[PDB]
């Protein structure tokens, strides 16, 4: 209806490409990761852009569904889970990771690579589910719109 | 004055680490760069962190030297040059790179690697001078602090 699918689809595509490259680190050992600033830089940027892309999708959706309402990045995930856009279970699991987009940008003097190593596996598990659920939401909206007004 | 040297020293140390790694990309060819997403990710984050660290230093300095006044990231560089904390020549050269910290974070769907490639060379030429000039400024603060005490 009011949401613009191209803004969302573009970001879902980028998240897919970011995840494809992040998956190359799925089996890296702790020792190898902690020894390589270069691999930390790659994964930190990928995690930052995945989470920021998801934040931008969420803000756009809520700007059309809950116009004039303000949400923190954490609250935005939970609200999508309340309205069946994400499952409440995924929303609650993935909402903490929303702080990564901020800490990797502004708390660069305080990045513990042991913690980022864990965030890699959490993102590879959670954000493919996020992409599929947002994508399913788009399909449902389009179907409901087609049913309401005939084929588009 | 009310400046906390630890804030500036920690960011200068981080900029030094980032520049040492960015230096590994000083002589790469553009065609290879365009073909490597991993090279683009590494250099993008290094440029983002260098510029954000400098912005943070500049914001701290000006929050004490010009409290109450607000500056954009571009204007913060120029103001430091105006007060000879940086040279006006370096401040003018380096101020446009200050937008990198925002574009690499929020305009991730609109990054031209050809422009980032150019930004590598600019940052390798300009931010070593920035680090030296800020370090000279810290020394003047320590000298002043030595006078006020002993």
């Amino acid at each position: 209806t009011n949401i613009e699918p191209v803004i969302i689809e573009t970001r879902l595509e980028l998240i897919g490409r970011y995840l494809d490259h992040l998956k190359k680190f799925e089996n890296i050992s702790l020792d190898d990761y902690l020894s390589s600033f270069e691999q930390q830089l790659i994964t930190e940027r990928l995690l930052q852009l995945i989470t920021q892309a998801a934040i931008d999708i969420n803000d756009h959706i809520l700007s059309k569904l809950k116009s004039g309402k303000s949400y923190t990045n954490f609250e935005a995930f939970i609200e999508l889970g309340k309205y069946q856009i994400l499952t409440p279970e995924l929303a609650k699991q993935i909402a903490p990771s929303s702080g990564l987009a901020n800490r990797l940008v502004h708390e660069y003097d305080d990045i513990d690579p042991n913690q980022v190593f864990m965030a890699i596996s959490f993102a590879l598990q959670q954000y493919p589910l996020y992409v599929r659920q947002i994508n399913s939401y788009l399909i449902t909206l389009e179907e409901e719109n087609d049913l309401e007004s005939g084929h588009h």
